């Protein structure tokens, strides 16, 4: 029951559901995972059959890792609903603590620049083949895109980004936040 009250904490202006809605979402959701736990490889199912012209497993991995940076265990149904919100619902710039913890794959508490390629390439193998010659040139290969990223926050090879930087960035640099979106609608609509 009150597992929506912690959901709504959380999400806050974030959230598309009420209280009772995300109830409602829940007994469903234990209906056909009865003890309210997903694996990784459940969750990334999620997202292989809703992004059929893409190739989401490794994005949705690193989505399910978010939480806790580990591939092993489970979410819960919090969890589980926040991930989708973070990747298809609200806006951008409400997420950027997420984001952060998204980008630190390793969950060290700072972002490496082989960070920054791993997950802009899953977030790129989320555009169908059709989009992605609308991309700028300097921004239609992972490589260009992570490493236009790390220019942008003024970083060398071996150089590791925190979160107060990241957040300013994102913020600020209206370029950083469209080259690190991880939304996939947001990717193709400014695309488009
Ligand atoms: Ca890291």
């Amino acid at each position: 029951g009150a597992l929506s009250k912690e959901i709504l904490e959380e999400l806050q202006l974030n959230t598309k559901f009420t209280e009772e809605e995300l109830s409602s979402w829940y007994q469903s959701f234990l209906k056909e995972d009865p003890s309210g736990r997903i694996t990784r490889q459940e969750f990334q199912t999620i997202y292989s059959k809703f992004f059929p012209e893409a190739d989401p497993k490794a994005y949705a991995q690193h989505v399910f890792r978010s939480f806790d940076a580990n591939s092993d265990g489970t979410l819960d149904f919090k969890e589980y609903v926040i991930a989708l919100h973070m990747t298809s619902a609200g806006k951008t710039n409400q997420k950027l603590e997420w984001a952060f913890s998204l980008y630190d794959v390793d969950g060290n508490g700072t972002i490496s620049k082989n960070e920054v390629l791993e997950i802009v390439t899953a977030i790129f193998k989320m555009i169908s083949p059709e989009d992605t010659k609308h991309l700028p040139e300097d921004e239609n290969t992972p490589e260009k895109r992570a490493e236009k990223i790390w220019g942008f926050f003024g970083k060398k090879d071996d150089d590791k980004l925190t979160e107060k930087e990241f957040i300013e960035g994102t913020l600020a640099n209206k370029e950083i936040l469209r080259l690190i979106q991880f939304e996939p609608q947001k990717v193709k609509e400014k695309l488009k």
